[PDB]
């Protein structure tokens, strides 16, 4: 028993971070097979970076102008052969396929959906920590200079679904990247010029998922007969900062374990909002939504 | 910027993961070169949990009694060559030497340390992350059964500091374990039968990193002119629920990269305890004590 927050082994991921530098501007990349991509920012004079010509950087770079370095667990050198640019990425093409490249997968998460991030310098990985991608397409990190190039993923089964690259801080905690697509998440800009943010929410899925999870560790006194429909609570949502509602599953296999409905939850959710009255929930005396329906099912049930 | 639970990459300690098996019982080991250190209780009966005699359990076994796989990376089976119990824990030896066994040192973590998890299940590598060894020598984890000889470790540079192995879940959510030396945390014992904790505390010396944290971060309205002395805070931490505030140099280059001395942060503890007055600190309204005086340092300034 006992809920924390657990992230991905990072093995198979530490094995494919190396170093990138171009010019002045070093910062971290990912090695799958022949490919390493790295933040397309990296070209980018240090005079230059509130209002790059990305298009004209490119064409100024050469396969010379790269550096990639592998800075652990291997005498890697890394010759660069080509290179190119998608969306707010780099791929540049090494002569050298990754003898550990993974089975992987490029997906793009969506808003309440959790990853692991490993967060690397200089090609060498330091940490990892799980985050949720918030309803404002932003994420709340733990993240210094340097970081930039850091990936994000999750993982069914042997395969590897990468689906963040560290780009940017927007404030303090607060940090965006884009998916392995180029895009940046938050449509935020690769431009060092403030960005206002939407407004973050509760992740109601979330939220059930962690009172399910209460439940299931022996916390029930928040649970009464009653009960408020999936169509009400996304009404209700609407107005009092939490997302919409959409079922899952995953969300069922918790409802079912437990005999207790998601609609009673719901109901929960709206008296829990005004606050405890005193009591706690899983040692919290606040909702909790970074723990997702599948991370309770992995935790509680196995 | 940011401050977030966070744990060692772990692919070192992957490398070294198997299962045990002893008859109809399994669980996880850690493979060292030759050796394969589990949980002892791999050995006892279903029959026999509440009241194990360990030393007889030993002497029932041969090295036929037990086996070891590898699952991740190259799949193998070890076989068994040797068998020994130290404290609670036992020392299989293994005729193949890991080929990837890290350079490694045995530690035993005090209160208020933290440490990373990696959580595995019949050999294979499940999640990892970081706890504190709490004043009363639990660890608030994530464990199911199946979970026991799972390990926790820090690290310094190469040197991998092995310090937990998980035997036993004590309560809701409460865990424990042993050292390598085979010592349980807290003297518990490895039966399944009741024990008392002794009481858990929030661990001061961490409050008081956080609040660091949080001034680093742009969160600073609890500092205020006031202090409380180190000497007088303990006298009213005893009465509190607080540990014995110890300061350390950690401590002190947070003291002097905000300018806020650890007096004026003993002072917000004694009025934050009862309540943030409806304001947040870090986006807790209560107070945090699992981020050590070296994790802050690391996260925040980029020192270690
Ligand atoms: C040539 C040397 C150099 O320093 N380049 C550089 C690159 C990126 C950034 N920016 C802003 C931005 C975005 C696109 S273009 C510029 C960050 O947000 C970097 N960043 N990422 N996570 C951070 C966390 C803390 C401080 C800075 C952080 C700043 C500087
Ligand atoms: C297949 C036979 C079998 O079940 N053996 C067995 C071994 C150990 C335990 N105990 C208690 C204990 C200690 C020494 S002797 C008994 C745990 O705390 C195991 N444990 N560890 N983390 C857990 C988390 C959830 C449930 C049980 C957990 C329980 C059962």
């Amino acid at each position: 028993s006992g809920l924390v927050k657990m992230s991905h082994p990072s093995g198979d991921v530490e094995a494919c971070m190396v170093q990138v530098t171009c010019g002045s501007m070093t910062l971290n990349g990912l090695w799958l097979d022949n490919t390493v991509w790295c933040p397309r920012h990296v070209m980018c004079p240090a005079d230059q970076l509130s209002d790059p010509n990305y298009d004209a950087l490119l064409i100024s770079m050469t396969n010379h102008s790269f550096s990639v370095q592998k800075h652990i667990g291997a005498p890697a050198n890394l010759r660069v052969v080509g290179h190119a640019m998608q969306g707010t990425l780099l791929k540049l093409t090494v002569d050298v396929a990754n003898p550990s490249t993974p089975a992987y997968t490029f997906t793009t998460v969506k808003p309440g959906a959790a990853f692991s991030v490993l967060a690397c310098y200089n090609g060498r990985p330091t940490g990892t920590f799980t985050v949720v991608m918030r309803p404002n397409y932003t994420i709340k990190g733990s993240f210094l200079c340097g970081s930039c190039g850091s990936v994000g993923y999750t993982k069914e089964g042997s395969v590897i679904n990468f689906c963040y690259m560290h780009q940017m801080e927007l404030a303090n905690g607060t940090h965006t990247g884009s998916a392995f697509d180029g895009t940046m998440y938050g449509a935020f800009m690769d431009k060092q010029v403030h960005q206002v943010q939407l407004t973050d929410k509760y992740c109601s899925v979330n939220v059930v998922a962690w009172l399910y999870a209460a439940i299931l560790n022996g916390c029930a006194w928040f649970v009464k007969p009653n009960r408020t429909s999936v169509v009400s609570f996304n009404e209700w949502a609407l107005a009092n900062q939490f997302t919409e509602f959409v079922g899952t599953q995953s969300v069922d296999m918790l409802a079912v374990k437990t005999g207790v409905a998601i609609e009673q939850l719901l109901y929960a959710i709206q008296q829990l909002y005004t606050g405890f009255q005193g009591k706690q929930i899983l040692g919290s005396t606040m909702l909790e939504d970074e723990f997702t329906p599948e991370d309770v099912n992995m935790q509680i049930m196995g």
